[PDB]
């Protein structure tokens, strides 16, 4: 059933657990994160992106929000990092039941004043809103990352649903050299003085073995990098409510669309591989869940 | 929005036009048919086999309806080759517009029993039905009693079997088969038994296993992964000569399928780096696209929205 | 959200409580019928008749069937007394989630055989059946010879009931002995037609704003209560909702001459339906089971 | 098929006729006024109130939209009256194709940014927006409560709004005037020439007497009603009028049938044997409407 963010992000943090939002452009991987919610009992948020909008277009929003309503499990749609009023207001005609404008980029008194914006017309209709203080970047010192108080203060200004925390993520596939950095004491922090559940983007782990089999299908990528395990099992045990995760799908995904095409030269029927890469998707979200211990948490 | 075809394809016929059915599996595939469709100002009908249904399951039947209602195009959900009577069923349930059954392969009676079967099923919902008399396997032009009452439509066959069911359709086996291998060389079509059978049933006639199977695309297809056969499909002029005679609905998905992995392939190949699924399945599904435009141009559809 | 009835009355008979199937004929009683189930939080039933879906259309199947996903309780659709296979395909195409024939006034065989065909196309497309056999007695074997014949899913049940204003004199039968007897040869779900209260409350409201009914008699809630711990599981209501419906109409249009605003008549309608359809659901003992 | 207003209402003062705007309630409505514009092969719009909102919520709005995406005629969702900029988002949210907000009673640069500000999010979503300038009154003190020309170029040209609803006499419910309630034509037909955008007439309503007088006979009491003539609808529209909205003579038409089938029937508790005939007399109104503003065959 459709339900907006706030409704099991609150249990996620009251409980000690945290509900991954996936980002989907397509049928195959919706049905991946959909199927692998339903099978682990398990809450969850499809995420899209504005990249993902547009190569959807209504297909992709109307199929979202039509599986989320008919899953038996709680869903909540989600549009991330929005550029605009307008492109909030676009998520809100298209039934998104969370959105969240990104412009942590702009000076203080101009994000509160776009944040607040969005939260009034989000809330007019019954739906819920994502903050975003601090830039999503690797890494302190130069004080990039979020800070509690200004954290707190941009919570009550705006009446904002939940934060998204700046503490050493980023997008993508190269995360750091080794082990990225993530400020827990500054997360913790953050958490004591706002209640309010907390997101964490970026938040890819970028699987050795995962790389790996890229490699030996396809092939070619760098050093990858992404967010150690046990770093996600404590920013949650802090407060993180919400989870993304993007990149880990997009690789397993095509993986095994390089290895089906690469083993048979023949193959010209779009299941036969989009098939095999929707299941290993699926597989990926529920390790995701296990991960971050909303199994049966439905 | 969404039609049943009938009154799609009456006007393809009455008018000497045929209208494309194309099958899809995915959101990708939906999306390049019918933005090819809205261009083109053309009639179009979303096809879906059966492994289309489980493979997409309620998520591609779901949006198929929807979209094909939200089209500003005449736009028909057919469900093609319906294996049974159950399949035709959750077809139903499902939302299609025009359902298929398939029961060539069996006796004349059974056919027509089961066929009938579906049309009552169907009309009682304001369903269309199509229905097929004659194996569509190829056959060269040696063959004597062969080509005849053996395999492809035998046109006295055709009228009877159409009035004791009450399909709306009718596809007819004269020489066409599915898959990229339809024959060495241009496969015959025989016309004139396209002809007869055509005097003998007014209703739309419809053609499977149609795809062309274009030269350049296999050998895109091979410059990229790569590895296919002799692949030969229906001539372009077989296509504009059958339409010319009675045929109205023409079926599309091996050419589909083809372009779609050619540039999957290809992108994949050019760019092993490349892991953000859209970068792929977009210029893939761009393929679709001008492949199905294309495929209206031959049809003659274009405007005829 | 949207559920098969089997889903639902399989677990009410299972916990010793009944389920209500209240049928629609529009928005307004779709309304009450659902705010009802939500704030009991209960499963509930929506029962849609031919003449229902004759008089609602594509409008109300496409609506309560939209409703019923997104209601926070478990909801079936029901088509309640079918007529014709033909009329069952409807229902299944209309995105129905259980169906039934009404063959009983038929021989055994005829209403076996329109049944089974009628099991086979629902199951098909994973929709269940409710079978009827007696008329609104029924023999405890019967039932069971012909569930197993016709793999239905529910059935309903000639105890004593009859769907009407009039269900008798001094009160409706309602043999309780022939209820067990079958509830031990049948373990599917009891489901029981025709049992309105048609409450001496709400004819003498009716009355009172004009209108006329006869010497209204209904079953007794006892023997609900009774009916059900013995198997019921699905209670149909209709009956009485036409009737406080009708009955609030009426006295504001009487009390208000000058009232030409719908809102204005058929709201209070609507309510007076919400609350019949909350205090059948505490009869049934649904409350608090979604 | 679902469409803006703006669609139809262009080409509806291009070729000189009108579309019908009716408000609905409920389902019965809704069915009324949908196979009306089937059978007469006319687009329509559907109008729902503030009212409509609450009292038909979610599932009156959902069906509306759904019902109009699945007809076969060019139909329209349009919030009349908005009160507010949150309702007007509401509307939005439930799938509305044209959205107005109601700010005419306060002073122009009020209206003006309030409207504007409708403007922006509704365009944002290819929403279309019908501005509101000038009070609902009937006359026979000038420019008071009426609709000032100049003044509505202006309010088009600062708020991107895509047409204008008019106050030249009109007025709600069934008490528009003793006698013929007078339309004043020049301020319409000069507006028109400042302002080619389609124009609205709400309060459009004719409250005819074999109505009036059908509600009296077997039902309850009601004044002296009148509702405007019908040549000043037919001329209204040779001058701009696009857009004409009707709701009470649907209720009346709607609460007459109901009251006979009741009154006559005293046993009767079937809700669809008195609300049946009563959605057929809103029908036949709407057809008689769509046949009055010239928009039969236009779909």
């Amino acid at each position: 059933m459709l339900v907006t963010g706030l409704e099991i992000l609150r249990k996620a943090r009251a409980e000690g657990y945290g509900v991954g939002a996936f980002n989907t452009n397509n049928m195959e991987f919706t049905q991946a994160i959909l199927e692998a919610a339903e099978e682990m009992k398990s809450p969850v948020i499809l995420a899209l992106s504005e990249g993902a909008m547009k190569y959807g277009g209504r297909a992709l929003t109307r199929m979202v929000v039509a599986l989320a309503q008919e899953a038996r499990v709680p869903v909540a749609v989600h549009l991330d990092h929005g550029s605009s009023y307008e492109s909030v207001l676009k998520a809100l005609r298209e039934g998104f039941t969370s959105v969240m404008i990104d412009k942590s980029h702009e000076d203080f008194e101009t994000n509160v004043r776009e944040t607040k914006r969005v939260v009034e017309a989000a809330h007019a209709v019954g739906v819920t809103v994502e903050a975003e203080l601090g830039r999503l970047a690797g890494i302190e010192k130069d004080a990039l990352l979020t800070n509690p108080e200004e954290a707190r203060i941009f919570m009550e200004r705006t009446g904002a649903d939940y934060l998204a925390v700046a503490i050493g993520t980023s997008h993508g596939a190269y995360k750091g050299k080794g082990r990225p950095f993530i400020d827990h004491p500054r997360l913790a922090r953050i958490a004591k003085l706002v209640p309010a559940p907390l997101v964490l983007h970026g938040a890819s782990a970028v699987p050795q073995e995962l790389v790996e089999r890229f490699r030996a299908a396809g092939g070619e990528i760098g050093e990858a990098s992404g967010i150690h395990p046990e770093d996600i099992k404590k920013a949650i045990s802090l407060g993180i409510a919400k989870i993304n995760t993007d990149t880990d799908l997009r690789l397993a995904f095509t993986a095994l669309v390089r290895e089906t095409l690469g083993k048979n030269p023949k193959e010209f029927d779009p299941r036969k591989y989009l098939g095999p890469a929707r299941e290993a998707v699926k597989e990926v979200v529920k390790s995701r869940m296990e991960l971050f211990g909303s199994v049966g948490r439905a």
